[PDB]
Order: structure tokens, then sequence, then C-alpha cells
């Protein structure tokens, strides 16, 4: 074993083998043990990974997620597998089945949301299906007939209920909704979250990942679970969250993803003759959230800032989320060049100690940087994929290719890790993470 | 869709996806519906297909098969999945659980055997494991410690009980044991099988494959099931089969496979310091069955003949089994050149109407040729793989490469069919056949 | 015998082998015999094909072409190789060395121009160089230092002498300047070219390509050569050509390429700190010619029209030049969607009889279509490459990938043909055409 | 900057680009500057590298080499290019044109020989040709018609003049004839070469490779050039060399290659109906030299020894030549297993400090090992290729695949180095070495 890496064909085979191994039947777990249920934006990436293998099964993945959509349009971030234990907080802790008027009737789910990457998976499914012939196109088109209305209600819930003041940015009531639990982005907002009488609990996550340097701290978990108590006390009522929640942030990365997803979904709606009023609403939201992202940006570097709604203060941190405007567009030409210089330079992809030319979750030169600790440093394959795909859509073919090339180099150990140590390449988090396999499958072609 | 073929990475991913989809837990079905249990030589090819994906799981496949080995050493050709229906004849029809003193205690199996390709899978597992590092080598070596004795008992049962007169050829008591149910090889022997009072039955196979041109006939099935009645009447007693069975043939292709497998297993035994008496016995059987194969051969073309033990007559047919001596070696140089000329010329791989340069199961110029009918014509990916691997082991690197190249071209539609129409390339038999996916995975590397 | 196609590695090897074989030392011929000299836009694509093999030799190709630049900035379309004949019209016929005040010294050239794809080649060279480390970057940067001013003069001459009315479109004085000698685009303009006493001549092109269905007619060559007589009579003076040329057309495809090239060169100028005044002029021209292209388009379909300056008439034809606006952008959203539908539908890439999903030079349903006859119908790999690269730069990643995939499929016979029959795939024109090899090399990566 | 390695397609392209760049027209130089002439066994490997690009040009390479064959059948090791200097000793130093009765007319050559790998190149050319269809087959068959007799005379001269005692081993009169100028194999024989008055000279090789650690010493060159004086003094007469040469050794590696080459050429002769008497002689020589190689081997390890004819002493050294019997076969089973264990163990491919699992020219644990110094330790791609091809011909498919994989990994920097430092992988010797490019081209397929 002078070189432990796999060839492209061995790697693609092992990624497909993994994805089928994590398939419970109609949903794919995000990982074998650490995340043994369906997560919302993981499910979108899993559908992308399944599209080269089975358009029918990729569609089933999104059908299963959309069957758990709330009555008001929200897609919740966890759809729990029936009778499966081992993730905390579990269905009993959320108590949405009893408390939440809008929760679905034949599914157990969480009570918060996650980024709307789902339209992007729909586009990848359609692109695959169109290369495969008439009966496969029929399958993808029947999915659109079945779920276009549900996708619209999802986008409409985000635009009307999480952007109540039409600022063009998505408000979050939990850091988990950003997809980045312990990102330095949320530290000053979480410092203003003071738990009251928090019901006793024991973590499950650090029983599986026992190295304490790779997961959040107990104090952070106390704050994560307290926010659940605040939502539960108002029975997850959208109208009441602004009045009671101790955590209210506008997430600029989520907002930029939503801008892209609206434009993607509008293009799908035009291609497939969906209602014109829907397409118009989608294009309107795409531009509003593009403008809302650009309004946050640093006047010199173009870097995007999150916003603390309770403190009424811009949140200035050095994480990958600063590059949100690169995803959706809209910066003045001059400022977008400066932002690309930031991305490629020694604070991020050009840092000289990096093993791969990839985007660390937090800049290695930030004092918040921790090379092992979840979203505080490590390189995440899922972010590499999203940036590469969005860059290709901006027309930046060579930038997209370079990220794909380094992403595949990093993944060629076959660990399919959740995230990787930025300097040594050590695989961290869960092994056999479904969306890492999915990124590899989509890249390999 | 100007071209429906998959790239090598898409094809490898789809083959791995298939193999995991056919995994019931500790055994892989030979196909989803037509063959919903474990078959013996399929299980060996499945282990070859799993070795690039998981050495641990490839080992489990062979452990599961060897746990169904009979007390006298026989590996039976079907290990039935618990509580699974849809294949006939099923466990009730065989009745080995009640009738057969040697049947295993916690497994339902058939009562006949199949070709000993298992040593070849063990070699592929070891070759993969040695590229993967210390803990993976440990897994493969623990399997050898656990099952070397069982593999020896398998080879010893074949050599002592199916070659009672030490002729160096394996006697079969059912055409199913050849792996080629309806091969023209067995027609004259089956014409001497006269069913008595055969208990009523309904076929299951042609409920799944309904095109009558792709499966054997009802009259052929009557003979297949009558031979079961003859074995059952003597309770599957090895000592009594020569006295009662209406079908007794020496199978030269099975014999040549056994010769190769003995030499492969002896080399493994030397590499891993197995008992010297075992290695010596294996080399002895390798040479005896090589000599027994060569003794059947046509003096002009080198083609190998099967032998009808009851009629005491050589069986002269034009099938791929004629090329048995190419697998094990031993022909005089002159005659092996003539046999290769036969293989490559217009009766087989060089026939001008073939879509791919592959070996049809029956020569297209034989009057027995039927282009759709199971073993009477179609091109079988499993045979392509076996010939290519044996050719590479003879040192015929370019011949092996050409078969691999045409095999991958044929499989690039992604149907993973059981067999293919030789002229049009139409996929036939079951789709999603496990050993076809396994061949592709092993070839792609 | 069963599959004449090459593997990607064999095809890449043969493409590089061809490019080196057509290298005369400091210039590469466009083909071995039909085009045994340097052609201007072929040299740009050749530099693109050389960049993965040797950045130094790619730079030499462009240095050689630019050493032949006219004193007013024009890049002539042929740079003749020393002492080579076999192409007509050759240097004696053009007589630029004796007649043209602006012709270079110590190079022999034609007296007309060709499309400005050169900036695209510079970008590909720079992209390759930045992946190769310090010494290779220095070679490419030194080329910029040495040739930026010549590239500016080339673009300035197009913008100021071939768009003297600031309409944002390039005027041509010969069909050869379009790169598409016999395109139906020019038929109505050539119909008004009436030759006088034309000095006699013998074609060389149809001594080499003898099939008369594949090349222009004698009548067409008479008009081609007559236009030369008109230019020669005014000593190729820019100020006098408007007064005397019988052929004056605005070429919308050339104009779109110029817009793209100006934008590409402007971004290079910013990245490498070229003078601000130059970058501002390049962005000004990029916008002007983008607008000039859009001004030609059909309001329903988006199809771009050429313009006959002498007849003052829009030239409405059904060729791939209609798709000019897709290259440079600028169409309203609805009109660009309509133009893409035209491109993908049954009149072009969707035509049911096409062997590959590629853009034919003329629509197969046009009365002007001739499937073998040069630019009147065949599929040209150079156009496939240019459309796929421009599409990727628009962000249309899947559209670009499909063109690349089909172009590679078409090229996989290894003929490296100049163009291909659109229905049968028969290779046509010259074999061993340098820019077809270059496209393959750039695509295969 | 993060990964200097090339993709397989880029590497294949660059290898072909190099081979065409070293083509002088009808001969290919072994390197651009260090070896600016045709070398005999390099030309064979070059023909192998050309065969995937152009069977016609591969045949031309061998035609050129054979047009330089001596009248007695010897193929000389250098064919000098017209009017090229820069290699010493050059044609003036050899003086074969004036002194050697058997030297060719209108070619300038050296006066010594080199290993007979040529038949292997003929087989690869034929294998490629048979995949390309009728006209390409005709080119390769016409080469056989034209050159079979010259190939027979080459083999007959080796068998009759360099094995005059029918011992089945080839006698050399210069270390250069082994292809391994400064191998430790020859140190004790060179220790008895005492030069007299040697006409003065200046090396050219170490003007080009200036690092003295990478080339032989001045003292060694004095002995090399003195042996020339001894040959010249008897006008290169075969009958007189035994009486006068101070260096006479039987080369067991050369002998094994000759055995393989005789067997390969015999099979070609049968396939293409060459005269029966020739094929019988080739099989006779194949067996004789197989036996002569085995006669040298250590009875415990199988390691093959060279033999010093003057000292009448077996030459016991630890170089890759010890593995000669693995190429040609003939060892008893137990002895060959022992020799493979030596090859794979810590003295060769298993040494823990090696960067790649490749065969070093001298064992790193030998007192004679020097990691930079030519044949005293470095890893040579040409040996990797020759071992992997011969291993595949033995049927050792996995052993051949591993050597090919590691050789491709080592070559993936694109230096195409003559040899590589075994521990660091630093490229050494000449860059752009033609037979390293040829090995890559043949491997990549
Ligand atoms: O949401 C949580 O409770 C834990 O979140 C982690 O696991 C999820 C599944 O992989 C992802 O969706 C998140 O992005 C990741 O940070
Ligand atoms: O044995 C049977 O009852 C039916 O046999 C067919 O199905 C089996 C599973 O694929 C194979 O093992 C045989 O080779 C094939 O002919
Ligand atoms: O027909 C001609 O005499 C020359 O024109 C052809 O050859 C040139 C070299 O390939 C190209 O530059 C043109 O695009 C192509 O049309
Ligand atoms: O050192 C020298 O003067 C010549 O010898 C070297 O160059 C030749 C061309 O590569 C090879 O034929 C030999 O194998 C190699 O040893």
């Amino acid at each position: 074993p002078h070189d432990p890496s796999f060839t492209p064909t061995q790697l693609a085979a092992r990624a497909a083998y993994l994805l089928r191994g994590n398939d419970l039947g109609t949903m794919t777990t995000a990982a074998p043990l650490l995340y043994p249920h369906m997560w919302s934006w993981d499910a979108a990436f899993v559908a992308i990974g399944l599209a080269p293998l089975s358009v029918e099964r990729a569609v089933v993945e999104l059908d299963t997620l959309l069957s758990a959509q709330w009555r008001n349009g929200m897609i919740p971030h966890i759809v729990f597998a029936n009778g499966v234990d081992g993730y905390f907080p579990g269905p009993a802790r959320w108590a949405t089945a009893t408390l939440a008027d809008n929760a679905p009737r034949n599914r157990l789910t969480s009570g918060i949301t996650q980024p709307p990457v789902h339209a992007i998976a729909v586009q990848r499914i359609l692109e695959h299906a169109r290369t495969r012939g008439r009966s496969t196109r029929a399958v993808a088109e029947a999915f659109l007939d079945r779920r276009w209305g549900d996708l619209m209600r999802w986008h409409r819930w985000l635009a009307e209920c999480r952007d109540r003041n039409e600022r063009g940015r998505i408000t979050l009531y939990h850091g988990w909704e950003s997809g980045m639990a312990n990102s330095p982005r949320w530290d000053s907002a979480y410092a203003n979250v003071v738990p009251g009488k928090l019901p006793e609990y024991q973590r499950a996550d650090n029983v599986i990942i026992t190295d304490p340097s790779q997961r959040p701290s107990d104090g952070e978990y106390d704050r994560y679970l307290w926010l659940l108590e605040e939502m539960k006390a108002v029975r997850y009522d959208d109208e009441r969250l602004p009045s009671v929640m101790s955590f209210q942030v506008e997430d600029v990365f989520f907002s930029a993803i939503f801008s892209v997803a609206c434009q993607v979904l509008a293009e799908i709606g035009e291609d497939y003759k969906r209602p014109h009023a829907d397409v118009k609403d989608l294009y309107l939201w795409a531009e509003r959230f593009r403008a809302g992202v650009v309004e946050t940006t640093d006047q010199r570097t173009g870097a995007a800032r999150d916003f603390d709604v309770l403190a009424e203060k811009w949140l200035v941190t050095e994480t990958a989320a600063q590059f949100a405007p690169l995803l959706c567009g809209g910066l003045p030409h001059d400022r977008e060049r400066a932002l690309l210089k930031l991305l490629e330079g020694p604070r991020f992809c050009g840092h000289p100690d990096l093993k791969y030319g990839l985007i660390p979750s937090t800049s290695p030169v930030s004092r918040d940087f921790r090379p092992r600790e979840y979203w505080r440093g490590p390189v995440w394959p899922v972010l590499t994929w999203l940036f590469s795909w969005c860059f290709a859509r901006r027309g930046w073919a060579e930038r997209a290719r370079l990220l794909r090339q380094e992403g595949l180099r990093q993944a060629s150990d076959g660990s399919f890790a959740e995230y990787y140590e930025p300097f040594t390449g050590e695989p961290l988090g869960s092994m056999q993470q479904s969306w890492t396999a999915a990124a590899v499958l989509d890249w390999l072609g």
C-alpha cells in the first residue's frame, strides 16, 4: 500500500455502494450511526448522488422529504425514521407531533428548517433524466406534476414567513437552521441566549464521535436545547417566534442559496410550462434575496455579513459564508473581483499550509479557527460541491473545475468523511457520510 | 439520447449500486426476482464483485455459502433465503432438510452441486486485501484460518465422490450442476431420462421471464424435476446415486474449472503456510483433472468432449464448453493452436454477424443454435469473465484484454443482463443479474 | 473490426502526435497538405491545443502569428511558410509584399483578416500556466508583457477600421474573412459580385480534395479571386476599400466573437495590471459589439442576421451564425430562451436524422442545406468547441458538457477531420486538421 | 502548486508529443541531447510506443534499425544520425566504417551489440495492427515479409557467434552490450581491465549531465574506451575477439531476454507461416538459453549469476539481473517461489524506504548501492516495463498490474526521466527520454 487512494472507477463504485447501504427503503440516512434519519439539505444532495444511479429512486428521496412538509410550507430539517433511536434531540424532545398545529400527520419531524438547496437537486434530476430517454423523462416530469405546488409553498413560506419585512434575507431562530451548528458566525448571538430551567438530557452525538475536539461543547448544546424550549412554549407558532425567541439572525449564506434556488426553480417552471404567476413570484424572490445579500457586503472586500436582528448589529466573522455573494451574483464588478481575491488568497484557498486547494469553513488565520472542530475550521466536501456547482453556473468554468479536482483528490481515500482536517487531510466527523458520497458521484460523471 | 451507454465511472457506480441492492444482509441474491436466493457459483462471482467495495463483506458472502456446506463436503448449488418464495423448485420440493443425512442443520439448501469457482474468488479477495493495508489483510487471513479446512473438504468431496474411478473428470447427476441447464451438451443424455409418476408442479421461472423463447421448455423441466425424484428416493446418498440416477455425465468444463481451482488453492496454501499435505493433494488433483480434460480432446481441433457414463459415449456438441482445455492447459502445443483457431474463427468469436467479439454459448453455425434460448446460443457475461481471467493466467494478455474490452462494451448499456442476444445485443434473461454486475466491477478496476 | 473508436488516452496521444507532426518549427500548419501554412484563427486554436503540452510552444505559436501583424494592426488570415506552395491563392496572387504599405517585413501574408479568437487562446494559455508553477507562469506573463500592445492594436484596428460608423458590427470585404468561405450567409452578396477580366488560374484545393461535393464551385472561386483583384487595385488601402469593393457585409458571428474576445482580454488586463485606458477601451468595445449583435436579431426567435452594406438589406439565412447572440450575451431573457429552443429543436441539434447532437453549419431543413459541401451543412469540430467554451462561460454547464461529449464521440474515430457529414458521420474535408486535434486535446483535459 | 501530476489523458498526450519531437524523420533519438542518435534497444521500445500512434511509423523505426545491420547479422547498439555530434564515443572513435569488414554501407554505427528486445516490439506492432483493420494489417504483414530474414540472421548471429560453445548464454565483450554500463555486475571483470596507452579524449555525457553523482566515473570511462582500442586492433573480427578482449562475460539478463525473444519470434513465425526450419531453430534457441539461464541460479534463492569467462568465476552481485529467470521461465517450482520472495521482499520491491513499489537497479541493502548513480541503484522505467510485460506473459496478471500502476504513478510528473531516485522519486539522468515515454504510452493503453 504505497498509495491508499482509489481509482475513479473504484471511488465511484464505493460511493454508490455507500449510498445504497444508507438507504432504509424510501429515505437515506445522512450517515450510518451519527445521523440515522433523513436531514433536509442532505436529502437534496443524496437525490443529486442518486440521479446518475436511478432517476426513480432520486425522485422517491424528494417525495419522502416533501411528504413531511408542514401545513404552512416549511420543510423541517429532520424527518425521523420510524422506530429508530440514536440521535438526540429525538422526536420526543421536539414534541412537534403533539405541540405543532402545522406538523405533518403521518411522519415524525423536527420543528426548525434548513437551507433550500432542493431546487438544485430537481435541476440535476431533470438534466440526468433528459439524457436517459422517454420513460425516464416521464418519471421526472410526473414528479414535477406531483410536487411543483409543494416546492412553491416551500419557497413561499421562506419568503413570506422568514422575511416578514421583505428585507431579502432569511431570519433563523436556531443556528441549526443554517446547517452550521457551531460556526463562529453565531457566537455573539449565542452569548445572548441564557437557558432557564433546562430539562435534563444526555448527548448522543459524542457517544459516537468521542473525540471532544471534533464536536461542539456541552455549553453550546445547552443553548441549542434551550432554544427548543422557547419554540415549544409557543407551540412552534410562526406568529409568536419573533416575540419569544432569544436567537434571531438573518443568515446571508442561506439567503444567497435561496436566491439561486428561486432562479433555478423559475427556469424549471418555464421549461415545463408551470403557472406563470409562480414563475414570476420566483424571479421576484430571486432578485429580492440577491439584493438583500449584496446590501450586507463589505465596501472594500465584498464579504457578506450576517445580521443579529435582536442586537441590530452586523456580525463580522471570517467564515466561508462571507462568499455568499459569489453564489447568487449581484456585486458590482470591482467588489466581486476583491471578494474572489479574498477567496483565492492566503486567508482561504491560498493558505500555504493547506493540503488541498479548498475552502476551509473558517479562515485558518482567524482567531476563531480550530482545525478539527466541526464548522470552526474543517474543509467540508458538501461546501466544495455547492461552491463548485454555483461557480460553474456563474460561468467560472476553470474555478469550478479546480474545486472539483481538489475535492476528488481529497475524497480519493474512500473514507467519505463528513469533513477533513484542513492541513493534514485527516478524515473527521462521521465516516460514510451520504452527502460526501453524493458529491463524489456527481463530480465523477 | 443519441447514445444510451454509460461512462466507466457511471457504469461502475451502477454495478455497485445493483450489488448492494441485491444484498439481503449476509447473502446476495443472484437476481432480484428470478433467482431470489443464493446460488453457489454466483456467490463466488458476487464475492469477486464485492472485493473492490468491501473485503469484509466479500468474505461474509463466502462464509454464508460455506455455512451451508454439507457434512460430506458438498457445496449445494442453492442456499435458500429464509421465508422467501418465488423460485421453483423450492425447499419443499427438494426436501433435503428431511431426507438428506448430510444436509446442514441451520440452512435450507438444494441437493445438487455446481462448479468450484470458489478458489478463484478467494484469490481475488486476497489480491485486493493485500493492496489495502494491515487490518484488511488481517480480515482476509482470518477468513483463511476459518475456512481453509472447509475449502479442502469441498475439493476433496469432488475428487473422491464425483471422480470415484480417478478418471480426472467430474461426474454430474443433473444438468443443473453444470451451471448450463439447457445446453446442447446434455440433449442426448436427457433424451434417455424417462419420467415416471412425476408429482404435479407449476413453473415459477416463466412467470417472471414470460417470453417462451428465452427459457427451457416444459418437457425439459419435466426431466429436470424427475431427476430430483430419483435422488430423493435414495435420500441423496452418494453411494446410491450411481445405481439409480438416469443422468450420469462427466462434465469436461466443470473438470477444467476444478483443475484451475485446485492449482489456485494450492498456491494460496503455499503463500499462507497451510498444511503441506493439503497443498500436495491440491497439486495432485490439479494435474489429474488437467490430464482428464485433455484425454477427451478432438485429435485435430483440440476441442474437449463431455462423456455420457450410462451410454459410454463421447458427447460431441458445438458449445463454449469445447474450450475447457484453454482454461486448465495441458494440450500439446500444436493442438492448443488449433483450438485457439476454432475459438477465434467464424464458428465462434469471429462469426461475422456478431455484435461483439465474444464467445456465444453455442456456435451460431451449429444446428443446435438458438439466439435467444438460454444456454443454446446467447452470450453470457459470466463466461466472458471466466475466460478472460483464465486467459490472463495462461499468459495470453492480449486475448484476455480483448474479451474484457468487448465485455465492457456489451455491458455499457447498464442493463446488467443475465445473457445477451449474440447478433443484436438485446439484453435477455433477468435484468440486474448480480454476477454480470460483478464481472463489470472486477473488469473496470 | 468491431469498434474502430479509440480510448480517451489513445485519442489524446494521437491528437498530440498530429499537432507535433504539423509543426514546421515556429508555426503549425492548419493541415498537412490542403492548408500547408499558418491560418490566423487556426493558430489560435492550435495554441489552445498546445497549452496542455507545452506553454512555451503555445506562446511561440502566437508570437509567430503576431510577428506577421500588419503595421495598422490587422492580423492577416494566412502567414505563408517559407518556400511552400500547394495552396492557391498563394503569395504571388495576393502580392501584398509589393503592393501593401502596411504589410509586414520578412513575413509573407494574405491581405484579408479573420475572426479574433486570439484572446480566448491567451486565456487558455494563462489558465494552464497557473496550474504549472512559477517558471511556467513566468513564460506566460512574459508573453503578455511582450504582446499586450500588439493584441490591443489588433482589437483597435477591428473597432476603428472595420466599424468606422460605430454600429458595433464588423464589416468584411471577403467571404474568407468570415472563416466560412461558401456559407449560404453570403450567397445573395456574392450574387452581386460580377467579375471582369480575371487573370487565369488553376485551383489547388480540389487537386487535394478531389470529391467535388466537398468544396466550393469554380463559379464561386471566380468571385473569390475577383474580390482579390479589387483589393489589389487599391493596394489594400483601408480608406479606399469602401469605395471599390463589390462585397461589403457586416458579419454578426465575427462581431459576437469580437465582443467575447474584448471582454476576455479586458479581464486579463485587470488580472495582470495592464494600463487602465486599455481595459476601459476593451470593455467599451465588448459592450458596443454585444449591442450591435443584438440589434440584428429577430424579435420573436432571437436569430441574428448578417447585413449587406451595399444592398442595405438584412441577410436572412438558416446557418449556425444565427446563434451569434448566445456567444456574447445581451438578449432579453424571453428572446434568448426562444433562440435556445431554435438551437435545440428539429432545425438544428434536435434534427432526428443527425448522428450526433451537434450544431450543423447549415440547418438540414434549409433549402440551402448540402450535407457534404463545406459550410453548407457539415458539422465542424471547431464550431462545436467554440460554442461549448462560450456556453460554459455563460454558465450553461450542462449545455457545454453535452456538446463536448458528442464532439468527443464524433472525434473518437481518430480521423481528426476538418468537418463531418451530419447524418452518417463520414469524415470530410482534410484529414489530420490541426484545430480538430486541438479541440480534442482541450476537451479531453 | 498542490499536485504537479498529470491526468492519464494529459500524460498520454505529452508522451506522444515527446516521441514525435525526438523523431528526426526515419529514426527517433533516445533523448534530445544526451543520446542524440538511434540506440538499438531504445529503438525497439520506441517502436512499441509508436504502435498506438501509427503502425506505419513504428515499422519505419525498425526498418531504419535493420538497415544498419552488419553483414554477419549483428545489430549494432548505436546508429548515428547524419552529421550529428554531441555523443562520445562518436563514429570517428569507433572507426567501424573504415575498419570493420561487416559494417553496413551508407550508415554509420557502433561496433558492439545490445539486447534483442526487437521481437517483443514486432509482437506489439502486430497486436496493434490486428485491432486496426485490413490496410493496417497489410503494413505490418509487409514488414514481416521484408524483414523476417533479417530478424532470423540477428538471432542466428547471437546464437552462433556469441554462444560458440552452445552453453545457452550470451558472451559480451563490453559492459555497454548489457545495456547497463556501470552495473555492479561488471565491477570485478572491469577490475581486470588494465588500459595501455589510450588516445586522449573528452567526455561529452557529463557536459550534459553535470551532476557527477549521476554518471560513471572518469576511471570507468577509461576502461570503456580501452576495450574499444582492443576491438579496433582486430578490426572487429568475430573470430579474433576471444583472443584479445580483456573483458569477456556471459550476461544472464541478456540471455533471458534472448530466450523470450526467440519464443516470441517463433510464435510470430507460426502465425504468419514463416519457414518451418526457422521456427524450429527459434524454439531450439528459446529452450537452450532458458536452460543456460537456469544453470546459473542459486539453488536456494533462484537468483541468476553472470559468469566471467576470463576469470572462470560466477559473478555474485545484488542487482535486478538476478531476476533473469523470471523473464524466460524454466526454474523448478520451489526455486521460482523463492526468487519471487526475494523480488518482493525488503531487498528489492519491499524495501521500506522506496517511494514506489518498483524494482531498483541495485538492491538498496547492497554495499554497492548508490541511489543516484545510473545503474548502481536508481529505478529505470524501461526495466519496469520489461518486467511487467514479461510477468504478464508468465500469467502473473496481478504482479504485472502492480508494476504498471506504480510505474505510471512514478511517471505522472511528466518528466519522462531516464531513471528515478528510488527513495525520493527525484527524476535523474536525461529528461525527455524516449523509451520512458514509450513505456507510458504502452501502459496507458
Ligand atoms: O442539524 C443537526 O442537528 C446536525 O447538523 C449536522 O448534521 C446534518 C446531517 O448531516 C447536516 O444537515 C448539518 O449541516 C450538519 O451540520
Ligand atoms: O441452477 C438453476 O436452477 C438455474 O440456473 C441458472 O441460474 C443460476 C443463478 O444465476 C446460475 O447458477 C446458473 O448458471 C444459471 O444457468
Ligand atoms: O477554403 C479555404 O481556402 C480556406 O478556408 C478554410 O481553411 C482555413 C484553415 O482551416 C480556415 O481558416 C477556414 O475556416 C476554412 O474555411
Ligand atoms: O551511457 C551511455 O553512454 C549509453 O547507455 C545508456 O544510454 C542508452 C540510450 O538510452 C541505453 O541504450 C543504455 O541502456 C543506457 O545505459
